[PDB]
């Protein structure tokens, strides 16, 4: 399936939740897009104005696609594949509650996992990869990739 074939990639926050201090919402992007370019030869680069290869949009319910929002709970968020147009780009579910901690929904840990389908992974059975098909919270501030994360991601980069 589809992979970035350029090692510069940028991205571009379309919009940021109300949910979080706007200073909070680029570290945790910037922290997510780390976790990748950490294990790859990708460089991730946020512009301001353009077009990006990943828009981040924060959107509700019925958005332009088709993979409508559902509200509060159930789907946090989805992204697309590589590709042009809106390939890559990442939508964050407004209904959810975006914290920095353990509260809410986490953007961080959503965002990592979000970025791993911008970059073209699928998803893991195990439930300790990031990958895993269904959201857990796990402590951010020691995060780190599993093993499977890590070799899903290097089998499709370097
Ligand atoms: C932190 O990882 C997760 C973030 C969101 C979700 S999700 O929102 O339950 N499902 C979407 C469609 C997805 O797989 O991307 C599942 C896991
Ligand atoms: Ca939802
Ligand atoms: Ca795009
Ligand atoms: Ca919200
Ligand atoms: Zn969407
Ligand atoms: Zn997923």
């Amino acid at each position: 399936g589809p992979v970035w074939r350029k090692h510069y990639i940028t991205y571009r926050i379309n919009n940021y939740t109300p949910d979080m201090n706007r200073e909070d919402v680029d570290y945790a992007i910037r922290k997510a897009f780390q976790v990748w370019s950490n294990v790859t030869p990708l460089k991730f680069s946020k512009i301001n104005t353009g077009m990006a290869d990943i828009l981040v949009v924060f959107a509700r319910g019925a958005h332009g696609d088709d993979h409508a929002f559902d509200g509060k709970g159930g789907i946090l968020a989805h992204a697309f594949g590589p590709g042009s147009g809106i390939g890559g780009d990442a939508h964050f579910d407004e209904d959810e509650f975006w914290t920095t901690h353990s509260g809410g929904t986490n953007l961080f840990l959503t965002a990592v996992h979000e970025i791993g389908h911008s970059l073209g992974l699928g998803h893991s059975s195990d439930p300790k990869a990031v990958m895993f098909p269904t959201y857990k919270y796990v402590d951010i501030n020691t995060f780190r990739l599993s093993a499977d994360d890590i070799r899903g991601i290097q089998s499709l980069y370097g």
